[PDB]
């Protein structure tokens, strides 16, 4: 029952899926809110714990208390050059526990300080709990994924984060390779394989190159960008339509927090649209001093504003491929990770780039880790009895 039951679960930076594979298929599973990815955000309020979409839905209202990229400090040292400068740009405190960091709160008016393992151990816990709700019954084994490049220390406090969260860890797997077993890339017969995963997600940029010799996975190469991700493309669209205001009412609305997010969580909508529509409305009732902004974008007008931006995602690739010491035409096959590989540009760059080339984007490039994660979440209880 329960006990012959796995899921696999994507812990990423800013949003989590969990997906079951049963009766032939994964299920990616849907939220309370019927979302099927949740934000990886833990909010500490005056009379409660929010964890996800309830949790990100308030950070403009408690930013001091609503944690996010709690990724990016798990396994760490507090001395970390990596943790010193990415403190810099959060609004909730990071202390120093002993060499280690701690995030630093407010919660039911007491000052609390947890590990970044025991907020990663909240967004699974929710994960947990939404997979429970799916099936009708408590699972409890599990295989979580981390980038291709998490050292030991970190894939460590990613297995600790899941047994505060009561999950049994069947195994940590890399979530380049999660996304080759969802297209069954390790299932090709003999020979070696050689695969290019592109992850844009919403505040990184990973490129991985993995070889699949019978079955067996090898990392040949990791390149990315640690902070460049969709959240750089809302922000492109935010300083545009701030300056198109300002040349229809003479009016600066920058310094609006309100006005900003308000056209922030905007801009982030009308991207997801102008992914699938040459152009998106924006309708934003009374954004500043009782002046509505109903306006318009084309993908052309947005596509020129991110530029040199989506033209950067290249350089990664063709860093990880002197790496791995492989040309274009050795790679045999090119996946799709992370929401942001939907906008269209993106795709023509990386598929011209490999001269032409087909892409691996039928499954929800948001999904896609999630996906492999349930896939072999299944092999290994089956393996394990
Ligand atoms: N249809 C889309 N077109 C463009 N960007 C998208 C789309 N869907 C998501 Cl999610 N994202 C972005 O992906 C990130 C999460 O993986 C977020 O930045 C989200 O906006």
């Amino acid at each position: 029952m329960a006990k012959a039951a796995a899921i696999g679960i994507d812990l990423g930076t800013t949003y989590s899926c969990v997906g079951v594979f049963q009766h032939g298929k994964v299920e990616i599973i849907a939220n309370d809110q019927g979302n099927r990815t949740t934000p990886s955000y833990v909010a500490f309020t005056d009379t409660e714990r929010l964890i996800g979409d309830a949790a990100k839905n308030q950070v403009a209202l408690n930013p001091q208390n609503t944690v996010f990229d709690a990724k990016r400090l798990i396994g760490r040292k507090f001395g970390d050059p990596v943790v010193q400068s990415d403190m810099k740009h959060w609004p909730f405190q990071v202390i120093n526990d002993g060499d280690k960091p701690k995030v630093q709160v407010s919660y039911k008016g007491e000052t609390k300080a947890f590990y970044p393992e025991e907020i990663s151990s909240m967004v699974l816990t929710k994960m947990k709990e939404i997979a429970e709700a799916y099936l009708g019954y408590p699972v409890t084994n599990a295989v979580i994924t981390v980038p291709a490049y998490f050292n030991d220390s970190q894939r460590q406090a990613t297995k600790d984060a899941g047994v505060i969260a009561g999950l049994n860890v069947l195994r940590i797997i890399n979530e380049p390779t999660a996304a080759a077993i969802a297209y069954g890339l390790d299932r090709t017969g003999k020979g070696e394989r050689n695969v290019l995963i592109f992850d844009l997600g919403g505040g990184t940029f990973d490129v991985s190159i993995l070889t699949i010799d019978d079955g067996i996975f090898e990392v040949k190469a990791t390149a990315g960008d640690t902070h460049l991700g969709g959240e750089d493309f809302d922000n492109r669209l935010v300083n545009h339509f701030v300056e198109e205001f300002k040349r229809k009412h003479k009016k600066d609305i920058s310094q609006n927090k309100r006005a900003v997010r308000r056209l922030r969580t905007a801009c982030e909508r009308a991207k997801r649209t102008l992914s699938s529509s040459t152009q998106a409305s924006l309708e934003i009732d009374s954004l500043f001093e009782g002046i509505d902004f109903y306006t318009s974008i084309t993908r052309a007008r947005f596509e020129e504003l991110c530029s040199d931006l989506f033209r950067s995602t290249l350089e990664p690739v063709e860093k990880a491929l002197r790496d791995a010491k492989l040309d274009k035409a050795q790679i045999h096959d090119l996946v799709l990770v992370g929401g942001s590989t939907r906008i269209p540009k993106v795709q023509k760059l990386l598929q011209d780039f490999f001269n032409g080339r087909d892409l691996n984007k039928s499954i929800n490039p948001d999904e896609a880790v999630a996906y492999g994660a349930a896939v072999q979440a299944a092999i290994l209880i089956k393996s394990t009895r």
